[PDB]
């Protein structure tokens, strides 16, 4: 299938769009060649400092009649300045505004760690560490329940919680909505066999983010394991002919999650879309699940010592 059915009753497209680190300048055709060759999916965040870009696709392609609101599912995410209560209308609205929709499909909470408000999206104390929020994540979980409830997005979400964070959601006191996905990193190399067990067994859709091991990530460094260049992985396309990055794809597909490979080049957005047509066998599977080796390529490394980290414990 094309679509995952979500626990607010909508379906959303398992292949999407991702647009971090997309240049402004190249963002806008990539999504209009995004939407134009199939995909129906586009992965978002104030953060990323592209959403008006993103936007200006969007809306052209709608104008154009190449889609319909409806056929879009558009995600976006509250920065981690805006975990105040009263912070989080405004975020999404900012948001909304730049992206110029009057909906989002699917808003997130980014990270379980709230910072202080703010221009700076990572204000910093004079030595360095990142100054907390003292806002509890229960606290913003009600604040994006409102949301729903104002008409401002249709279904609500978190974004690399562990899962004892997604346990105090599920969990808080007069809870209104659970979450409907949480996002987090997952790949070969970081399979997350656990984290995703729990969430979908209380009916949580999971999206894997950095499918491909993020080669375009500003911190990386050459001792580091490539998963486009594994030639163990190449094995496995080329037995199916297909490409590394297809396989990468597929690979979260068939453990029922929806899947958000970023690209800005138009070749690789149209491969990276073909990917309904082969089946990975179960073999294949367990062999690309044992090159596992909890490596991530987002650490949020200057966050460590927030309370809120969820990279402590093990899954
Ligand atoms: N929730 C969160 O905290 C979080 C964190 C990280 C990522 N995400 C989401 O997940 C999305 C994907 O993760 P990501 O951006 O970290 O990395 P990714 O999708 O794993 O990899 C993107 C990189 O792979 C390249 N690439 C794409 N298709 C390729 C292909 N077919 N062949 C060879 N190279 C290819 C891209 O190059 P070009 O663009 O130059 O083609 C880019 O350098 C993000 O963009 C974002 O939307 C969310
Ligand atoms: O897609 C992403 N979501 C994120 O939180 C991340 C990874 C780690 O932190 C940052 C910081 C700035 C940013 F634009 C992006 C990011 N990338």
């Amino acid at each position: 299938a094309s679509r995952i059915l979500l626990n607010n009753g909508a379906k959303m497209p398992i292949l999407g769009l991702g647009t971090w680190k997309s240049p402004p300048g190249q963002v806008t055709e990539a999504v209009k060649v995004a939407i134009d060759v199939g995909y129906r999916h586009i992965d978002c965040a104030h953060v990323y400092q592209n959403e008006n870009e993103v936007g200006v696709a969007i809306q052209e392609k709608l104008r154009e009649q190449v889609v319909k609101r409806e056929e879009l599912f558009i995600v976006s995410k509250l920065w981690c300045t805006y975990h105040e209560k009263g912070l989080v209308k405004g975020a999404c609205q900012k948001t909304l505004s730049d992206l110029k929709l009057d909906y989002l499909d699917l808003y997130l909470i980014h990270w379980p760690t709230g910072f202080k408000p703010g221009k700076e999206f990572f204000p910093l104390d004079e030595s360095g560490n990142v100054v907390p929020s003292d806002t509890n994540i229960l606290d913003t979980w009600a604040a994006m329940e409102e949301l729903v409830d104002e008409g401002l997005v249709k279904a609500i979400g978190i974004s690399n919680f562990n899962h004892l964070q997604v346990e105090m959601i599920l969990n808080k006191p007069g809870l209104k909505y659970k979450p409907a996905v949480n996002q987090i990193e997952c790949h070969p190399y970081l399979t997350q066999e656990k984290l995703i067990q729990y969430c979908q067994s209380k009916g949580i859709v999971v999206t894997a983010y950095s499918p491909l091991g993020s080669p375009d990530r500003p911190w990386a460094k050459p001792e580091d394991p490539s998963l486009l260049e594994d030639p163990r992985i190449k094995a496995i396309a080329a037995k199916h002919n297909k490409t590394t990055a297809q396989v990468l794809i597929r690979f979260p597909m068939q453990r029922n999650l929806v899947v958000i490979p970023k690209s800005v080049t138009p070749e690789r957005i149209a491969e990276n879309f073909k990917v309904f047509d082969f089946e990975l066998s179960s073999q294949d599977m367990t062999t690309l699940l044992s090159y596992n080796r909890n490596w991530r390529v987002c650490a949020l490394m200057s966050c460590t010592s927030h309370k809120d980290y969820p990279f402590h414990e093990e899954f």
